[PDB]
């Protein structure tokens, strides 16, 4: 049967492991609440005013579920299994179940609160599959879902940058007059969640939604030897090389070296010129990438108006510690506590670099671009790193290498987006007054994931991901990563190497 | 299933073009209350009583769902889309749905209230689709549908005025005694909505309308030229102008001129005559219809007696501003705040006027009637005008053009009424005491738009309407019209051209 | 129909006996709680600290059903007539039920609380027969099923020893460093109920689980004779006893006397050597049974590592009441109150003794291993004792006995592991708060035994059980045992002879 | 459908004369309460003590359903008719049905007490139609069925007489040491009606019992003379009576006289000896039935051990008001005061004596025993008596009449028992709290009875019960019996011809 008192779907979790497939199922318990009091509203984000830089978001009564990590799908047991065991991975489909619904009214009689369960409440679940609102996930956001499946999962309220600020800014002069900053206003998208379709659920009611990806893959397998020594050291070269003449030292000419033959391949592009810039507050990254239409008043200038690229090296030996990409395990996570910067995987189609030489040494080449024969191997992903990427709708772009490591595609996982449906209350005023609710829930993502084992003729062994790479952590200090504190917290990693990284384990000849 | 628990149905919304049809999808979260305490009252409406102006409504205890304006079922965007892709619409047909009810009761106890949800308690809904009662929408009214699909909807009580007042005044005298005044009160018709039969429906339940329309079309095509200049000032003309004497100059005969040849087409009707009267209490407008059957005592006379008609020029120009159509974006609005005035369009079939020569010079007729060879175009409707008004029932009536754009439909859309059941409660006294809830759910309407593409020679380009044609609003004034406030608050359109109307963009050769 | 309001499921219990099959229902009304807050912890668990013993567990959320032991299944009755109408007996098949679920919100307002049923709330409930996670049953615990089938059965929180304490202590030394003390850490197991999949029900709903035991049969006969008395003194012996000389009395060859012959039979193993230890509160058991790797540091030594193996003389008489199995009836029970000693059943294959002789006497072997021809029986098992025993997971393996008399199943029935779903509510803060609630139900436990009746050719009466070997208690001390005291207390056996024994009445010829 | 919101079953009542059947329905509405709090308990039932008469019980949590009396089953006007038409009736078949349960919670806040329907809650309902649990009815107890439908009936709990007390005393000696006496404790039953499979029952589900008599007749017809009579006085009879010498009259012999006959019938047994005991409190009856085996100790004697036989005189005429059966209309009734004093139904096979003649004359003889050749009608049983009595399992038995004038049957209609199942409550100490709930339903017996209608050839009129028959009572002494005062109550018969007893009404020719 169905109705209240009947639940509505069980509890899912776990992974199978086969050959060409890995499953793994996941639910949370999921709590969402009323946002914005129901409205839509676009205010400006302001930060301490140091600088000039500034955002316009415009903040809907929605929140929306981010299943976009690996650290979600996967425990550290499935994805020590994972990367030691497979040498290519990707997502074939994707389903998310929401079920077990139950909206209760909050009642707050001064301090202490009670809570009572209304039965005829619904909640709004919408799925953009099209991509026609604008996306609400972006990659490395603390909004995803929680590693440990008794966690409670928190949504966010979804928003979104209608224009960019500065070109709207207004500031322009009593010269110009701003027409053409006014015109970017005047066009200025304005998204409501309630233009589309959607369900409206009660508690005997559950949705589902299922996705298919098609993407490329995730590759585990690491280089040995750079693609320049591809070559026999014993085999004599034809080639010559001739020296120009340099001082008093004559133009020599005379064939190559045998253990130093010339390459046909180049180092993957990446950018180490710039140096991040100002206070933790604006935006720092050492490249912008901005917009400035002519005509248009930017009073701030540098990076008020853009935003940053970070990290700027995507092949190349990260020189600096800016360059090294670097997140946190933890929302409570301070400066330098809880951080964890990426490390060399020591995959020779990664961490390169370029010398250009003059006739008396040779010099680092500051930044890179596209370049014909360039070969590289993508970020070497963690299990914190995002799974994908939404890849802008443009006429033209060149390859898609993001350089935080996750996927670019065109049609992601769409957003699930759930809301309070509104209960009005009556008021004598205009003061629309509405009910209190929330709901809490049960979502389920279970992915199947397209795995394909290696094989090697190395007679050797190779290095795997082992729980002897961990650190002991909590209180006394006797707990160890990936495991429950005495007061129940858990124990994040605290280097790159516990995160067990892919492109480190499994060699692949060049 | 059904029940308790099970929602009844989803959200629809948004808008799917296409050649032949437009599907404009709605849906809202409305709340009802208890109206009267359940009771039928005929009280007097007073004004502050300067002048002797007062009607007379007999108010019911329902509420009721008001779906006409064109704001409600069109976006900013699905308008501008549609006027000026679209050289003529109708409507073909609506559905509304009615589901997604709550009920819930109001408890008070001192300042604070609480509401819990009873689930027995139902509520009357009926259509009245034959018009047996009075109608309750009538064109311009605040009880529309709101614009933005996430608005609560607060109905309207529903009332209906019985008699006309003064007719009806007992002023009379002691000399006449006023017996055909007494004549008119003996039959005063009294309509109960609970004669009829209509639907209860609890929380599990739901309901549903359809309604099909057969009406005239919106012609959005814009006439560049006047039926006059229908001619050819190149080719002759075989006529002849007869001028007789006029003082000393004698009469002439002689071939009329090649570039001003003959209309045969005159001035659509209006009436420039008449000026508004009053203060803003009393009925203000140019022209009173009014009812005087003999023997009847009227004491205070002019607008007293009558409702005003208002705009009194139909196709004239609109010498004044006392003539042009003008309404509110919102309820708050006060005078001149929010105010929005009509202004032409640019149609050559609007906007007309006709000149009265004598033998020196010509003059303005005041007011024209209906005569022979009439062509005109109908009010350029707006986003905001009413969609269709209700045809009087009557033996004979002229051509039916409503100077406010609005359709005369003699079975416009059904009105659907919606109350609370009276839930009784147990008193000792005569005090027939009720309990005290309120209904809020999900109405939705969706109706299917009869359009038809437009197709011209015309080598030039044509006027669009463009968002570069809004201005700029909100707190700090950054915000576009038709967009969102920091606050919340939704920006309206301050002028006639931001709201989008018709008969401006594509041109109809004559 | 199913839903709210319709019963999922009535009550069974009693007993019908056949030949061939027994089938015990039980019913018991359970109650199970939020555990640790909804939290997974790994916290060391002190006793007084007068010695160097700990142990770390981590504590689930979750409670579990404990149905092992006799005293659940069987009542005195159902015993009685068990032990003396059969010969032996096991458990075919086994089937748990757990419907009438009740999930009600304990809301607390200062002192006085109450109880509200939410009816939307539901509860995980997950059996394991895999045995993927720890077992939570270990034998002769307090958790199990009560006795009386109209008392509440509160359950008890799963927990579990991830590591051996004083392995992992992190004592080590300045010198020493503990590395490889720090590698049991690293690779330290972390389980959660939640990886793999389970139901979730509300009220309406109910869950069924089967389990099929293969295992080995309890033997209710008894020995009359010692295996070494198998013989007839009247037949006279072929065999030859030659006794070296002692002292002064010369050897001396002779055939064996009629009345002892030789016996090819053995004592079975057992260990009197060892003694209790220390305090109370450490770990008093004779033997230790420990794991010291090399490398490892242990401060506290003797008892602190290791797990002590009690009783420690399986087979053998027990010298001293240290080797007595002993227990207490009730969990109120203190030390001597409530106690109940295991006593000699008088069966000869039981509480065997081994002498090693010298040329002058015999003395006492204090510790037999096991060595051919040797045969025993099985402790003589109670109604109060623990049904199964899982057997460990191992390459190697002796043969199964445990001492306590338990059957020890490499399978046994799987763990109903039961909680609360988290109901999560909003805070402002991190503070994750959540709903207060409980669940209490019907659980119903119903085996079928496998059972087969004596026959004997023995002409004289056995022993039988009969409650004429019973005792008063309670209040003024008229109440029998197994009967309930005017407070309404149940009257506990106060002897072992009172649980009713196997192993004592039928006799087996040898 | 079924669930919350739909009754199960309606309301039944009235009765259905034919000629060959009777069928009367009731039905009531009843409420059972948590009893004991949920506890088994035995406990000694104290008088004033002023004499050692004592009793022990063991109650149960479990209350009951006693449909044992015929005022339950027949209106005053189906009695009346009942016994006016037919000679003879009994009850084929009986159906229970239980349904439209309501169980609330009872929420007490100082003195006001609230109560709130949880909807979850069951109750255990169990029939014994094997008699495998103790009786729990007995004849002329107050827990019978309310006499009119409108009243609420409080049902009873459950206890039953494990044993004997004075048996099993304990009071002994030191030198006996009451061995025999403990063997009686050490066998005491306890019976747990958990033992039994039983249904729970939520307020949307119901249950229904049948059960099917087999049993002697009640027969409503008199005897006008006695059997000694069934001669004809004009015809000379044969036989001889000699009388012996007397004194000084000589013996003679002579034909016995046409007028007496002698009688081949005897009296029906009865016991006239016996005269009450001791005061109110103690048992008083003429004759105490008990059980003394040797050995044990019995220090009170008398009465204090057995129980009392009344009315002793089964068919002999009750010389005295102590013989006469009596007992109280209503619950209320104290001495003297609403009291029903059996009277003679002036049937000749009533209220027999015998005399023993010795020479001079003729003496009552005071108690008579079975003899052959006797002959008798059972007690006239009123509308108040109950209809059947438990036959004890017992190898041998006399003829059954029980001298109340129930029917003994060895299976009466089961006993029909219901509690609330336990709903526990979380408390951190053992106190083991439970929530506090009770059940209010509709419990409808409908009884089929077998009737036989009278046919007589006597040519007179006979007696009938006639509402001629009754007096007036209530307040202001208007209200005539069986009718209902002003206050509302009841009157109550004062006399045992208003309670229209059977055997007065028609005649049977002996």
């Amino acid at each position: 049967g169905s109705g209240v008192g009947i639940s509505t779907g069980g509890w899912v979790g776990g992974s199978h492991f086969s050959d060409k497939y890995v499953v793994t199922k996941n639910t949370r318990q999921f709590i969402t609440t009323i946002q914005n009091g129901h409205l839509y509203k676009t205010e400006a984000i302001e930060t301490t005013n140091q600088s000039g830089k500034s955002q316009r978001c415009v903040t809907t009564p929605w929140t929306y579920f981010n299943f976009n990590q690996y650290s979600c799908h996967f425990s550290p047991q499935d994805w020590q299994r994972l990367t030691n065991e497979y040498k290519r991975f990707r997502p074939k489909a994707m389903q998310v179940k929401i079920y077990n619904l139950q909206i209760k009214q909050i009642l707050s009689n001064g301090a202490d609160t009670t809570y009572n369960n209304d039965l005829t409440a619904g909640v709004h679940i919408f799925c953009d599959g099209e991509h026609a609102y604008p996306n609400a996930s972006h990659p490395w956001d603390e909004d995803v879902m929680p590693d440990l499946p008794y966690k409670t999962w928190k949504l966010f309220q979804y928003g979104y940058i209608p224009i960019e600020n500065e070109l709207a800014d207004l500031d322009g002069n009593a010269a110009g007059g701003n027409a053409t900053e006014k015109a970017l206003l005047y066009q200025m998208p304005f998204f409501l969640l309630e233009n589309s379709d959607h369900q409206v659920l009660r508690t005997g009611e559950s949705t589902e939604f299922t996705f298919n990806f098609d993407c490329e893959w995730v590759n585990n397998e690491r280089a040995y030897i750079p693609p320049g020594l591809m070559f026999n050291p014993k085999v004599p070269t034809r080639r010559v090389q001739y020296i120009r003449q340099n001082g008093s030292t004559a133009a020599s000419t005379g064939r190559i070296q045998p253990y130093s033959k010339p390459t046909s391949w180049m180092t993957g592009p990446g950018l180490l010129s710039a140096q991040r810039v100002g206070p933790q507050s604006s935006d720092t990254a050492p490249f912008m990438v901005c917009t400035n239409p002519e005509g248009t008043h930017i009073n701030t200038g540098a990076a008020g108006f853009g935003s940053g690229f970070d990290p700027p090296s995507g092949c190349l030996a990260p020189t600096n510690l800016e360059y090294k990409l670097q997140w946190y395990q933890t929302p409570e996570g301070t400066g330098n506590n809880g951080n964890i910067i990426a490390n060399p995987s020591l995959s020779m189609l990664r961490d390169q670099l370029l010398y250009k030489g003059n006739q008396t040494t040779y010099n680092l080449v500051g930044d890179i671009w596209m370049f014909p024969n360039q070969v590289w191997d993508r970020f070497p992903i963690t299990r914190e790193n995002p799974i994908w990427c939404k890849k802008p709708r443009a006429d033209k772009h060149t390859i898609m290498d993001p350089f935080d490591g996750s996927i670019a595609m065109d049609h992601p996982p769409g957003t699930i987006f759930i809301k309070m449906a509104k209960i009005p209350v009556p008021t004598a005023s205009n003061a629309d007054s509405y009910l209190n609710i929330y709901c809490t829930g049960q979502v389920s993502c279970e992915i199947v994931w397209e795995v394909e084992r290696y094989a090697t003729k190395n007679w050797r062994p190779e290095r795997r991901h082992t729980a002897l790479g961990m650190s002991l952590g909590g209180e006394s200090n006797y707990t160890p990563t990936y495991h429950v504190d005495p007061t129940g917290a858990y124990i994040q990693p605290t280097s790159y190497d516990q995160c067990m990284p892919v492109k480190t384990n499994i060699n692949k000849v060049l």
